[PDB]
């Protein structure tokens, strides 16, 4: 059953990675299935409970491609339209040819992993944007960065006049009943935001230039197997145009090696190698394995149902992981206040969801 493979796999890893706390959710059949562990607050020994709500970091992303997405199905923003037609103050010679495609998927030719911590002001922003030299013509290279999709996001909400916040709450999390998830935690809600543990000593995410299109949703997990139902099966749906951007945000618009890059969402045939995912997440220590060459996928590919989905996610005392087999109807969501490693979340995901099939 799926009680005796989530705790014959959580028990050990908790106990491996000296996790302070932890929930799990595993969807199976149309269903969510809840497990918690340990603390929410070391010194107050306040429990981990299913309102719990954890620092999500990268795996934030995902919401942003569907927010994007859903801003392509109103017909408001197109992946082909230049990132200049929302900031025509992008003035600068490189920014010919980079459309919100390349924001979205990491393709623009070299952002960088983190906006600079000295980016304060929009001028500091715009000033940063307006300096960057690509390493690469645009749609060639694949780059990991929150520089890049954090753009695509909050040029994405232009149109509609709303601020990410606003666009993020009435399209994605309300719709979608999304009832305990934010981008800033509201003051009567604090009394259920965990504690991150970086080294021993508890922590937040800090303040940074687009930390809410890039790294900054905070969710429970009740919310986020909501998310994980939401976007395995979107066709449940009634929203027409966030069913569509949940779809489009699945769809293959680039490949490297074995995966897929979607709007947030990465994609991996399925079966899936288990090595293939594992080492794919490990620590890219050489300049080189930053870089992928990307082949375009043109038109893109429709979401294909027998994938692997995936995405992770870490602030300084946070790490979280979801993964979903629409086909399957399987899908899992696992968060702690602890940020450890990639490759051990992946292990884990995969050991529970093979087990389930």
């Amino acid at each position: 059953q799926i009680n005796d493979i989530v705790h014959r796999t959580i028990t050990p890893l908790i106990e491996q990675q000296k996790i302070p706390g932890m929930a799990v959710a595993v969807i199976y059949q149309g269903k969510p299935y809840y497990f918690t562990w340990g603390y929410a607050d070391i010194a107050k020994k306040q429990p981990v409970t299913q309102q719990t709500l954890f620092e999500l970091g990268s795996v934030s992303k995902t919401f942003t491609g569907v927010l994007g997405g859903d801003a392509i199905a109103r017909g408001e923003i197109k992946l082909s339209d230049p990132a200049t037609k929302y900031w025509p103050e992008l003035t600068a010679k490189q920014w010919n040819g980079i459309t919100l495609l390349h924001l979205a998927t990491y393709t623009a030719g070299g952002l960088p992993l983190q906006v600079p911590d000295e980016v304060k002001s929009s001028s500091d922003l715009l000033r940063f944007y307006q300096n960057w030299q690509p390493a690469w013509a645009p749609g060639t290279q694949r780059l990991y960065a929150n520089s890049s999709i954090g753009l695509f996001g909050a040029l994405a909400v232009k149109p509609s006049g709303l601020s990410f916040e606003q666009a993020m709450q009435t399209r994605v999390f309300q719709p979608l009943k999304l009832n305990h998830t934010w981008i800033n935690v509201p003051p009567p809600e604090e009394k259920n935001y965990a504690w991150g543990y970086r080294e021993g000593k508890a922590v937040h995410v800090s303040p940074g230039a687009l930390d809410a299109e890039a790294y900054g949703v905070k969710s429970t997990i009740e919310d986020m197997a909501r998310w994980v139902r939401s976007n395995m099966n979107p066709r449940d749906i009634n929203d027409k145009t966030l069913q569509q951007g949940i779809q489009l945000a699945q769809s293959r618009y680039w490949q490297t090696g074995d995966m897929y890059q979607g709007l947030g969402w990465e994609m991996l045939d399925w079966p899936v190698n288990p090595d293939s995912i594992i080492n794919g997440s490990g620590n890219k220590i050489a300049l080189a394995a930053a870089a992928h060459p990307v082949k375009a996928i043109t038109p893109p590919t429709p979401a294909v149902r027998a994938s692997w989905v995936h995405k992770t996610g870490a602030t300084g005392g946070f790490g979280s992981y979801v993964a979903f087999i629409p086909e399957k109807e399987l899908g899992i969501v696992m968060l702690a206040n602890k940020n450890y490693p990639n490759p051990a979340r992946v292990a884990a995901a995969w050991q529970i969801l093979n087990a389930l099939q």
